[PDB]
């Protein structure tokens, strides 16, 4: 690999791992479009099993993205549109509160304080159903955004009523399969189980728990050859064979509302690059990030800008993710770990390696 992006890379992660305590890290870096790859220590710690470029980590709310570009694809299709009530694909739901909650809000956590988490304790549709409709709003649609699964989940899973297919099934055959992630998985399947990465959690080997609209909001798992190839899909769309991919890629970066320096797409996050880095980095605290904000409609939402930091930080109890890429200099990063740790930290290494190579 070229020494530079050798050396940025290596001398950014390498303290990075040391500080954090990561048992396990793999980094691709695009560089003017090519992936070079980079990994370290365990994906099994007991079992003696190093990080490789097939290993699959759990990329939590990264999973957000996919979310929002199989949205994308739908609108493309013509399947949704953002501005048609929630009600519309999910007819049951007739409590009052609804009137005026659009596909748009719930993509994008405008919906009036939809909560962080489904709550554990809803466990069957009836059960789902029961929780949207007894749901109180803080806020009125469009004025306030609330960072949840509950939000973007239900978005997901609404999406893709009118094809008739079942989210997995319309991920896998919209979204991975014209993409060739042939190593990236809703479900892992027996065949990728040997490949797929336990996640520490206070030195405990865990992996993501089942639950309400998991597949939706944070339940994607993914190689980082994947995951490359991803960021290159994001950051090039016009390259995309399929028409309503490309455009759902378009749409998922489009501007949609405004908190602070941060512009909301579905599930992408985006700001003007060049970015004030410790606007980024501290911004992604969770102290920040799953803050209550007031937002300022785009009206309409701004196409995708190419002069951007497109990004997303994700999360399960085992497992940290991060994606930051920059559609004008051909320039991306993705950083998947077995270990959760702080968001700020992901940011500052995910800045220094792209400033020093842009
Ligand atoms: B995203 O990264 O912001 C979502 N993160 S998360 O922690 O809410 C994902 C999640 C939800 C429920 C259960 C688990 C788990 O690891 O068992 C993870």
């Amino acid at each position: 690999a070229p020494q530079q992006i050798n050396d940025i890379v290596h001398r950014t992660i390498t303290p990075l791992i040391e500080q954090q305590k990561i048992p396990g890290m793999a980094v691709a870096v695009i560089y003017q479009g090519k992936p070079y790859y980079f990994t370290w220590g365990y994906a099994d710690i007991a079992k003696k099993q190093p990080v490789t470029q097939q290993t699959l980590f759990e990329l939590g709310s990264v999973s957000k993205t996919f979310t929002g570009v199989l949205g994308g694809d739908a609108i493309a299709r013509g399947e949704i549109k953002l501005s048609d009530p929630t009600t519309k694909y999910w007819p049951e739901l007739t409590a009052k509160q609804w009137n005026g909650i659009t596909l748009l809000h719930l993509a994008t956590y405008t919906a009036g304080g939809l909560p962080l988490q489904v709550p554990d304790e809803v466990k069957s549709s009836s059960d789902l159903l029961r929780f949207y409709q007894n749901w109180q709003p803080a806020w009125a649609p469009g004025t306030q955004r609330l960072y949840a699964n509950s939000s973007i989940g239900l978005f997901g899973a609404l999406a893709v009523k009118p094809s008739g297919l079942s989210f997995e099934q319309a991920m896998q055959t919209r979204v991975f399969q014209p993409l060739k992630l042939n190593h990236t998985w809703i479900n892992v399947p027996p065949a990728e189980e040997k490949n797929y990465a336990w996640g520490y959690r206070e030195g405990k080997a865990v992996h993501v728990s089942p639950g309400a609209l998991d597949a939706e909001a944070y339940g994607v798992k993914s190689t980082i050859e994947d995951m490359a190839r991803w960021v290159q899909s994001n950051l090039k769309p016009l390259d995309i064979n399929e028409k309503t991919l490309q455009q759902g890629i378009q749409l998922a970066q489009s501007r949609y509302w405004q908190t602070g320096d941060m512009y909301q797409g579905l599930g992408w996050e985006m700001l003007d690059w060049p970015v004030n880095p410790d606007s980024i980095i501290n911004g992604s605290d969770n102290k920040i990030a799953l803050a209550a904000r007031p937002v300022k409609a785009i009206t309409p939402p701004t196409p995708a800008v190419r002069a951007s930091w497109v990004h997303k930080t994700g999360a399960t109890g085992g497992f940290g993710s991060y994606v930051a890429f920059i559609p004008e200099k051909e320039l991306g990063i993705v950083m998947l770990a077995n270990k959760n740790y702080p968001n700020p930290a992901r940011v500052d290494a995910a800045w220094q390696i792209l400033n020093a190579l842009q």
